[PDB]
């Protein structure tokens, strides 16, 4: 009974156990899933129909990019360092309007897949328009992700309404009900945009069907003082209100955090999206990282959209947050390296709820790899291959990347997309969008 | 009178005026600076010796590394993640003792040089021990550099006393007089680390040669308050007191910005070099730096030392800072995509004293360039290729450099380093450091 593939990096991180790094070992996969990590010398013995020695590479689990925007990937740059709500009346909602179909969202989430694999991204959450569409390109592309239909009080591109959102959505969790690589979530897009009765609503079908909830909650000091003359209660306060807080709750932003806040986030074990370059770019703030780290509150870590980043590296997105994080806690020492790929795997796992599939490289999980190649002259000397990844090496460097054991990029190359035919369509709108713009 | 290169990119963005893109344009060098940017159709007609078509390229004044300390390349990720006082004490200055020479400082200038070019950097500045070897390296690159000359109260690798580094700088300023490329400076690490005696015989000297200083200042909260208790004055305070302050003087870090801070910025015309990356990987602080752009400082960047970034790339450092400026300053609008760019170039020009030979695409200048590749699948669609530059490419993108019309890197490859032995080097340097740590 060989393996289906073995691999021997010159480094394994499982990051479960925390902290160690692997030498002369060996990963061996079988039906799609992790099934030994040990000593080369071991696991040769297994026999193995395929082995691929990877020297100068770290192989990790691959990275889960927990909350995006995809097919924004077409408004990429299109009208950078302007006021948000400038950018929003001006730009985006008009080029919305016109612009967003079924055909958008194909080919623009198309684009985001194909530019997040080879940035070594093996999962993804998605929260934008046209969720049925979203998922068919998903399911082509080989990856993992969670699908959160978006749910506003007034019409967006796809539903023109809530409950046709709902209805929409409802009919996407049976159709996919036995998916092995997607789930679908409800995307609410915040608490400023969704009324309380379509809050409860969401809740009683979520706990219907053990699904996860995304919001963007807490992005602004503006969204939260308005909430107070308003309301007199904080956002996050009013969700715990509702009951809609939990283990599948996935708080995106949250740069404002008060000591109620926090109690919340740790009593309900709400996990909070890190989005640390879309904060930075549209003035948000500063998520408190570390604080809620030490707190005991999972943090994972998302791109945002390609329109306020604007690309989707998740490797990137990590060495920002590690390096922000020091300086908004006040200490050198906060958010290390290894914590720091911990929240890039193993956190966005359990945000989505896939921690016992993904998000480590443990026996019995899926086989969701990346390698990275640590040989470049820029990454030299490599001391440590973990602090060489996060403080020094690019996405580029990214070589080979699986899911479920099924190759999805070889030596940079991408096995399921066409990548001049994407840059080429992505050419085509670019050219209707900047005209009607 | 044909040009001995005419370039022919889809763009070019020539800094001065700001705000320009041209389209269908061409740049013609001759006798290694700027002859003539103007529309293809006009500049063909001048006919060219050789001729580069580079379609899908952005073409740029080459990047402008404003601080570093190049050689601790070879600590790069040696001792991440600790408090600053403990990678200083147990690992940094350890190594430095045991192996600073000048071969160290060969291999690992050299080796930071061509991280540099590769990056798109044809002007960088050093300050870090051995002067002289660091300049041997610069010469035989073909980079443009500013080595100043490390002033210290403690015995420093290669100067036991401030005033035999004198001796070594005032020799260095007098050897290389004629270089067309390399300017020397004079380096006092920090006032906290300088006499107030050998700060005025620095000051005397540079006014004699018409040189620039270069200093570490207001880097930490620390440090200030450190000074006004123990003097009465903040360090800047203090350098404007002696005299210090003026066109040539360059205050590093800054992350420590009062009224007065800025209005002694302001009247003495001194230049400030902002190092986000550093500043939040030593959590340092942040340097405010819409504010002093507002107030009229010019603002240049630099990478400081690898083992603090742990890059030397000074694409993603100004992507770094122009996200980071925004939420620091509580404005979306700060330091936008052209105005970074700026900094990087003319701004980092201005800074080293060398603005009428670099930073801009105008006849006249230096013929420093840089051509950026946009056709990439995660840069599209290209809307504004400044934009794509700035928040969505990375420095592998780089193709092409010329430094004065000296090409030294072709479609990725370095015309005047072999990287696969800079890398065996690397390595040699790496084993043995790793065994004293
Ligand atoms: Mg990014
Ligand atoms: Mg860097
Ligand atoms: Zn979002
Ligand atoms: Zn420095």
């Amino acid at each position: 009974n060989p393996f289906d593939l073995l691999l021997l990096p010159t480094w394994i991180v499982p990051v479960e156990p925390a902290g160690v790094v692997l030498r002369d070992h060996a990963l061996g996969i079988r039906d799609g899933q992790i099934a030994l990590v040990a000593p080369r010398e071991q696991a040769m013995r297994h026999g193995a129909t395929e082995i691929r020695e990877l020297p100068g590479m770290l192989l990790a689990p691959g990275l889960v990019n927990a909350h995006g925007h995809s097919a924004m990937s077409l408004f990429r740059g299109l009208a950078d360092d302007l006021p948000l709500m400038t950018w929003l009346q001006d730009h985006i909602w008009p080029a919305e309007g016109q612009w967003v179909s079924e055909d958008f969202i194909r080919d623009g989430t198309e684009l985001a897949i194909a530019e997040q694999v080879k940035g070594g991204i093996t999962c993804f959450s998605d929260m934008y328009f046209y969720p049925q569409a979203i998922c068919g390109v998903v399911h082509d592309s080989g990856v993992r992700a969670q699908v959160a239909i978006p749910v506003l009080d007034f019409p967006i591109p796809g539903a023109r309404d809530s409950a046709e959102a709902i209805r929409q959505g409802m009919a996407l969790f049976d159709d996919l009900k036995h998916h092995p690589r997607i789930r679908i979530a409800f995307g609410p897009h915040a608490p400023y945009t969704v009324s309380d009765d379509k809050l409860e609503q969401i809740l009683v079908l979520t706990e219907e069907l053990d699904a996860s909830i995304q919001m963007h909650v807490h992005e602004t000091a503006f969204e939260v003082e308005q909430a107070m003359e308003r309301n007199g209660e904080r956002p996050l306060a009013r969700l715990h209100r509702l009951g809609l807080l939990g283990p599948r709750f996935q708080a995106v932003h949250m740069t404002q955090v008060d000591n109620d806040d926090l109690a919340m986030l740790v009593e309900t074990n709400s996990s909070v999206i890190h989005c640390p370059e879309s904060n930075l770019k549209l003035a948000s703030g500063f998520c408190p990282v570390e604080k809620l780290w030490q707190a005991g509150v999972n943090v994972a870590i998302g791109t945002d959209g390609a329109a306020s980043n604007n690309d989707l590296d998740l490797l990137g997105e990590t060495r920002t947050a590690a390096l922000l994080a020091k300086a908004v806690y006040g200490q050198a020492t906060a958010l290390d390296a290894h914590r720091a790929l911990r929240m890039a795997t193993l956190n966005g796992a359990r945000a989505l709820g896939l921690e016992r599939l993904i998000g480590s490289l443990e026996a019995g999980k899926a086989a969701d790899l990346v390698a990275f190649d640590l040989s470049g002259l820029a990454q030299q000397p490599v001391y440590d291959p973990v602090s060489q990844l996060i403080y020094a090496s690019g996405r580029d460097c990214v070589r080979h990347v699986w899911v479920g054991g099924r190759q999805l990029l070889d030596d940079g190359r991408l096995l399921r997309h066409d990548e001049q035919r994407l840059i080429a369509r992505a050419r085509e709108w670019g050219a209707k969008i900047a005209a009607s713009d």
